[PDB]
């Protein structure tokens, strides 16, 4: 299967796959079972922000989630990514939606890479941001009904002309270019990730989520990736 390494805003509580009974962050390694987890106090309607962190030397990959106003959501995972991701990658954001619903919609996202070697003046580095999206976005890989352009933003599941979030939706985005994460030289490899998003339901119960992510770059939908899968996983193991 594709490998994969993710940080989801998983909005539905599927306790029987090992969720918290509430929407919570959390660090996924190949399994949509997060290695780890911390509460989060979504808020319907409103722009929320996602910061991820990693770098080579501590190991260590960290998450933060923010609303205006509103006291932020924090999780870590110490992991050695070398151990875990090929040496070049993807990078992307995801989302679904299944019997219960919400908008995953983006504003905005960023990415920076870095590979810094012991060469005198040597840093490999990758960056890109994304404050509008268009119709026709060539650095982008859309993929299952992931769509730009309205109002300049990514909608990653499927919405209706006047709005409306559907369900059994599924959608990622993913970068055109290739990430380098490890070389055999380097001495400090980092990134980082931000990202707006917007989750809107009609429904007391939104579901399912949103997650960045990083993969193998050949990386698609898996087969039943709707729902509580977040378009990252082919089960639940
Ligand atoms: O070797 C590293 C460079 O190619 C970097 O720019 C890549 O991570 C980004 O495409
Ligand atoms: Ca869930
Ligand atoms: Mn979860």
């Amino acid at each position: 299967a594709d490998t994969i390494v993710a940080v989801e805003l998983d909005t539905y509580p599927n306790t029987d796959i090992g969720d918290p009974s509430y929407p919570h962050i959390g660090i996924d390694i190949k399994s949509v079972r997060s290695k780890k987890t911390a509460k989060w106090n979504m808020q319907n309607g409103k722009v929320g922000t996602a910061h991820i962190i990693y770098n080579s030397v501590d190991k260590r990959l960290s998450a933060v989630v923010s609303y205006p106003n509103a006291d932020s959501a924090t999780v870590s995972y110490d992991v050695d990514l070398d151990n875990v991701l090929p040496e070049w990658v993807r990078v992307g954001l995801s989302a679904s939606t299944g019997l219960y619903k919400e908008t995953n919609t983006i504003l905005s996202w960023s990415f920076t890479s870095k590979l810094k070697s012991n060469s005198t003046h040597e840093t490999n580095a990758l960056h890109f941001m994304f404050n509008q999206f268009s119709k026709d976005q060539k650095d982008l890989i859309l993929q299952g009904d992931a769509t730009t352009g309205t109002d300049g933003n990514l909608e990653l599941t499927r919405v209706s002309s006047n709005g409306s979030p559907q369900g059994s939706s599924v959608g990622r985005a993913l970068f055109y270019a290739p990430v380098h994460i490890w070389e055999s030289s380097a001495v400090v490899a980092s990134f980082e990730a931000t990202f707006t998003f917007l989750i809107k339901s009609p429904d007391s119960h939104p579901a399912d989520g949103i997650a960045f992510f990083i993969s193998n770059i050949d990386s698609s939908i898996p087969s039943g990736s709707t729902g509580r899968l977040l378009g990252l996983f082919p089960d639940a193991n």
